[PDB]
């Protein structure tokens, strides 16, 4: 595998499970294609579709991500996770309820300061998607 | 006292949980103020989809599998994995979700406290299926 | 509505925290039974000396300034800095309280958050003493 | 600064302090003498009683320690912390009111792991002070 | 099956690496082979050593994973990487110079809690080594 | 004043390591000058070069807090210590190969979130290094 043979082999998946290459990744394609290659053959396994063979449905894979995210302070992730989780069908309501129990385990942070930006673009992006 | 606040809630726990975890029984014991407001909000927040949630009960548990994951809290995860199954989740699904934890959180997400929900899983899905018809 | 129960809590928040904070506003209007029962257990967890609290409120405050500075909270540590120096607590205690993240959490305990906290105190002692006799 | 002179120089602060010299840094003295030194000298400052000029009380000091011990999960330290306050006269009550805080900014495992542990230790070891 | 050809597959980088697979990674195959896979090669790329191509020593690359073991509290994984990192060169020395670092970005828990256990095994396997 | 005279006392450390004091040193030895000279002094043993009887290669020392300022999302720091890193020899190679393990333990963002901005900075530094 080339670098440019990496670059297109996974540029389907991000296409179409992120809307986009995010620019982390983006960088890591730069700098270290042998390893975004093997990260993106883990991705592309772990966010199977169910029509692709996956058991959990992509709209909830999403929505654990951005719980993560939100735990983990990653402000531009929980914004790609969540534009993710909603095009596969998440609901804003499912959404308020999966980063709410962020507060149970990590505290009222996980709200605070990277959570409710989940919301915050959900309420907006709800909007867009009536719109189609 | 404690007591009363126990009674309070002891129906959501045994319906959400089978029953209260230890480090709650202790802080009903020793804040039981903290206990109840504790408790009004983890009532809330795992409703029930026939109580009017959008989320489903199992997938509600199955984030805080994950979060336990993070967290390495060994207590919690099987209880919440217990609870998630309870409501339905399979070893499938619930393998898929903590794998998820490795891209935000890296192998240990994994290797310390995840992989323990999934060894309990297999176990409980078969005990699950001997006192179900 | 979310109006209830806002009024329910604005004492605590005023006398607390001179305010409520814009995540709790946010919390308040998507989730307000979470907002009502977290605010709860704020208000008794934050009892005051007068209100039979065996802690004083200037050092539940301090604890609150250091556990922000941890977690990188900037919002939150010049919060309860102005909320522990509304209730007594001195610029240098507050810098004593701030230190010991050190021990536990690196220098970073100090670096990235928690000396945000001493900056505005400095600023805050001053302003403080000229609004008071 | 030979590193005899360096456990000598600090062994009244640990004894005066913590009881004792917590096993990680008895291991850091043994392979890091230098590192333990300045560790140490660093600790002696922070942990400054109010005889000897600090303005924040050492039981307060112990107790921001307790709690940073119980986000960390460090049972043993917790424990060390929970002595030191209690001996510099922290309250049971005190140290419940101070531990519960956690859950704000971490969540219930602030109490549920390692803060609990505190307060177990301590309303034994009240036991033991109402006793002498 | 497919878990017993991935595992054959990935064996010979283990083997030499690690000396062996460790549990977390021997579960990871049985219950999701495609990620163990996927995680597998990038481990493989990241890991590669200097006769390969590398730039960064082995044992500096085990090094850096020593002293993230310690950090996370991977006390498993901390004597696997630091067992790599002296077969592959690195001294007692300096593993105990590299783990103090942990101090400055993570308090002395860096040390107390994981870090100072790879020192502990360290002095006994260097015990071995020098044995021949 | 006891905080001018503490500054004086670790300025050749700082520069010759750092190249300056970072701003929250320079707080820290305002606010909290016994503090920052008991720091300073840990510090200095530290990051001891191998010149004065370190064994583990100062590029190498600098490497590791690199990454550890990764993990913790420590930007400024991150730089600093890759521009001191490559000031000891390391390269920007060696650089991404480190930064690289970061993800094995913790995960994509220890690459997305701060520790790429190293790379990035990295390699407009090289360009500089190389125009001597």
């Amino acid at each position: 595998a080339t670098s440019q043979d990496i670059l297109k082999q996974h540029a389907a998946h991000y296409e179409s499970d992120m809307g986009g290459l995010p620019e982390a990744l983006v960088q890591l394609a730069e700098y270290a294609p042998e390893t975004f290659d093997a990260y993106s053959r883990m991705r592309t396994t772990m966010l199977k579709s169910e029509a692709d063979g996956a058991k959990l449905p992509l709209k909830y894979k999403h929505l654990i991500l951005v719980v993560l995210d939100a735990i983990r302070d990653e402000p531009i992730g929980i914004v790609n996770h969540t534009r993710a989780a909603m095009n596969a069908g998440l609901s804003v309501d499912e959404l308020i309820e999966g980063i709410l129990l962020g507060i149970i385990v990590y505290g009222m942070p996980a709200w605070g300061k990277t959570g409710r930006k989940a919301v915050t673009f959900a309420v907006e992006f709800e909007k867009e998607l009536a719109g189609k």
